[PDB]
């Protein structure tokens, strides 16, 4: 392929993972699409809870789709495990956070921010952001300048 830009974090506890998600949500825009990958127990739900908190959402954060409009931006959290018409959400005006998105690769927009959470060694996690498209390179650049 061509080159992709990435950010990579290491987190040693779920609060650090939530903090990264909170930072990311602060700079999301309509209609961003974030895919969220990682093995069972890696921390995708944990990430998603922190993302919702970063949008100012105060409730749950699986039912294929679930929607939140109480924040600064609507959040369409999806868990496509297992296996349409998702296109209205992807081109909506909120943020789509798509867990296990690779199970519906054929339906995804070409551009997205791919988030992968991997277990590394101890109880630790490595979270990689991969920008696919100029919008998501700009998002990652904003996150890097505002690294708390
Ligand atoms: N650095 C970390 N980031 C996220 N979760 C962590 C971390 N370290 C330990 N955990 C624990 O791993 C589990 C992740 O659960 P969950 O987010 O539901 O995983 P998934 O949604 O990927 O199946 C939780 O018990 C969480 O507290
Ligand atoms: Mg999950």
């Amino acid at each position: 392929s061509h080159m992709v830009k990435q950010l990579k974090w290491r987190t040693v506890n779920p609060e650090e993972t939530k903090a990264i998600a909170k930072l990311t949500a602060a700079f999301a825009k309509p209609g961003d699409v974030l895919t969220l990958e990682g093995d069972l127990g890696a921390g995708k739900t944990t990430f998603t809870k922190g993302f919702a908190e970063g949008l100012g959402i105060t409730r749950i954060v699986f039912t294929i789709i679930k929607e939140y409009n109480d924040g600064v931006l609507p959040l369409y959290h999806m868990d496509v495990y297992r296996m349409l018409g998702l296109d209205e959400y992807f081109h909506g005006q909120g943020v789509c956070l798509v867990e296990w998105a690779h199970l519906i690769e054929e339906q995804l927009p070409q551009e997205r921010l791919q988030i992968v959470i991997k277990r590394a060694g101890d109880d630790e996690r490595e979270i990689t952001f991969t920008a696919v498209g100029n919008r998501y390179e700009m998002l990652c650049e904003e996150l890097s300048r505002h690294d708390n």
